[PDB]
């Protein structure tokens, strides 16, 4: 489960929306713009689930 620290991927699409993503180097979560083609695992339509990404390792 290395899906805790992935790069930002907004790509293209017509699904202009903000999703939650967890990042390492501190164990924090933020919001990113996602809509269309899914990029990496740095996107989540949920809030709590965000931690789940790293909850399998550190979080």
């Amino acid at each position: 489960k290395k899906k805790c620290q992935l790069p930002s991927d907004v790509g293209k699409g017509k699904a202009s929306f903000t999703r939650y993503y967890y990042n390492e180097e501190s164990g924090k979560c933020e919001t990113f713009i996602y809509g269309g083609v899914g990029g990496n695992s740095n996107n989540f339509l949920t809030k709590e689930d965000c931690c789940r990404e790293c909850a399998q390792g550190s979080c």
